[PDB]
């Protein structure tokens, strides 16, 4: 019969994931060891499961660990340590990140002979060189996911022509504008997406043709690597401490809480840094012009809609939006545009 | 055994070229260093091999070097420089160029003791003074192509009595129209040809005589050097950075993507010159009468067809046509008239 449609993300700032049925699930990328809630419960109940994410793998020989993942491995503090984590695809800690966003998306009863073609991505200078790593660890999937306290199991296991690769950052303004741009592309025109991600920053480019098509410029887009999000929490964590003149330093929680907002409570007080914030976030929307105009000569007067998208896209928009004020702008779900755009894109087939 | 017919072309604007099998290629003469195309493989594949010529060329010492040649050397931001091209007809970037025209004119499979006779041209003016050149280089000529992406290599090494040289315009219509004009010539008659070409424009006649044969007229007959197409595209980059007043400057695509439309999407906008473009296209226009009647007095009446050919004359036919109106006319193939003149003027051998 047919076969079901999950699209996810394997970001390292936090796993993106969508299905054929528009159910769309979020979460930070941190695992932690597992261990038994049954105190916890009694307190307050797991109304989204989401937050509380208590989890069981299994493998082919059947041995399980558990594994605290995803919002509740950042409230642990022993958790994977995030900022130094491994850059492997196929670690232990892709595998069970990639068997959670599984987990969330295949509703319950669905006919077992039906399969699941799940969409995947890789970041567009890896695509080529990091393909083969991928395409044989999803071949090596096989495992069945148990969800602690909700009592629901998935069997995980995919064969070949099941999954699909498409780049980061390419089905987004591939598909998912692609009924809507049809009015906004004319003719040797360029559009623009800026993936403002954790660790590395998408810069992609398409050309339309004289036939009203897309087509890819491999030599006007790149994905910088080292520069994105990552480099605000690098720098002020170095702001704290060097605020503080104590060598207390923030744990991963309290780092991931500072540049949402820029004011630590610490030692009963807020230890205020918010004019390192808005230097910081400034220092790296000039690492993001100055590196667009690397690959963009004179070809940037061409474009006609430089979108941008990724999380670091929202709290950036206003900063980034220098590259070409009053052209460019936000995309509709910054964080979904590569879930959306690999599942509409991933409906090809 | 039988040896086999390439027609090619060797202008500066584009490259036209036809084979014994008439099947025929036409490129931009613009080359640039080539890179690894593996990435937008994945994304759009490479149906038309014209539009997408990424190339390797062998030598003697088997020193390869990739080329982005054609189409795709357009769209590159680093090829050649074309507005200030080397005049050299042994420059390596006419190299490059002769072995990419003779790439996609060698069918599959071809005997390897069969040769390939191949026609060329020089300018009418240049036909005897850089005769030698040409001769030679073709004799020096020794190489093997390898088209990447594709998987199929030409042997490409031409002795004498292979080379063939005419002159630009002259078999267009001694030959192609030999078996046509029969009726329209009829005696002490003048034939004319206009091939408003990129660099230079060609003027040439023909006398028919009292055995109804063409002659040829070298008093009647020169090559405008330094009028032609590129007086427009010179212009009209003075015309775009007057009407900007920034000191912004169109770059070679932007550039010939004008003059085809005279309107260009200019940062966000449409920078409009068609005044200008219609105004520079009847001043290139009245540098062909003017200089026309320098080399034809009162002989202009004794005409009884002007043909023109070149890409030039398509979009200048209307504008051309008040040399002698409705009595000149329109060649069937406007770019192929050297292709064709070489290919069956060339079968005379
Ligand atoms: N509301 C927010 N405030 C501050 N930062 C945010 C917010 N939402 C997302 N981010 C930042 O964006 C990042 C998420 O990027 P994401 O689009 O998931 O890219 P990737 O695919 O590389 O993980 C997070 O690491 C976080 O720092
Ligand atoms: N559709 C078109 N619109 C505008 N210009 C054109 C078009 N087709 C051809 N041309 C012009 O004609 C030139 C091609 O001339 P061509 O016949 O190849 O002469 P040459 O042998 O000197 O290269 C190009 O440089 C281009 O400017
Ligand atoms: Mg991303
Ligand atoms: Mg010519």
């Amino acid at each position: 019969m047919n076969k079901y449609t999950i699209a996810i993300d394997l970001g390292y700032g936090q796993i993106k994931g969508i299905n054929q049925d528009n159910k769309r699930v979020i979460f930070p990328s941190i695992i932690s060891s597992g261990k038994d809630r049954s105190l916890d419960t009694f307190f307050n109940s797991i109304d989204n499961i989401v937050d509380n994410i208590h989890v069981k793998i299994l493998d082919e020989y059947f041995n399980e660990k558990e594994y605290f993942v995803g919002e509740l491995a950042k409230r642990q503090p022993s958790n994977s340590s995030f900022i130094n984590r491994d850059n492997k695809i196929n670690s232990e800690e892709n595998k069970v990140l990639l068997a959670t966003a599984l987990g969330l998306l295949i509703p319950n009863d669905l006919p077992n002979d039906t399969k699941i073609h799940i969409v995947t991505g890789l970041p567009l200078e890896h695509f080529i060189k990091q393909k083969q790593a991928l395409n044989d660890m999803l071949k090596d999937f096989e495992h069945t996911i148990k969800f602690v306290d909700h009592n629901f199991s998935r069997n995980i296991k995919f064969e070949e022509s099941n999954i699909t690769l498409f780049p980061q950052g390419a089905g987004a303004i591939f598909s998912k504008i692609n009924n809507d741009i049809s009015s906004l592309l004319i003719k040797e025109t360029f559009i623009g997406l800026i993936d403002v991600g954790f660790k590395t920053t998408d810069i992609v480019v398409f050309r339309i043709n004289k036939d009203k098509e897309p087509v890819f410029e491999q030599e006007m887009s790149a994905t910088l690597d080292g520069l994105g999000m990552i480099n605000i929490y690098n720098t002020m964590d170095k702001a704290f401490t060097d605020n503080s003149r104590d060598g207390s330093k923030l744990n991963t929680e309290q780092l991931m809480l500072l540049c949402e907002e820029g004011k630590i409570f610490f030692k009963g007080d807020y230890i205020d840094l918010k004019k390192d914030l808005i230097k910081a976030r400034k220092t790296l929307s000039t690492n993001i012009i100055n590196k667009a105009d690397g690959l963009w000569g004179s070809r940037k007067n061409s474009f006609n809609s430089i979108m941008i998208a990724g999380g670091g896209g929202k709290v950036l928009y206003n900063h980034l939006k220098l590259i070409e004020p009053n052209m460019c702008q936000l995309i509709d779900n910054p964080e979904f545009a590569n879930a959306i755009g690999y599942l509409e894109f991933g409906k090809q087939f």
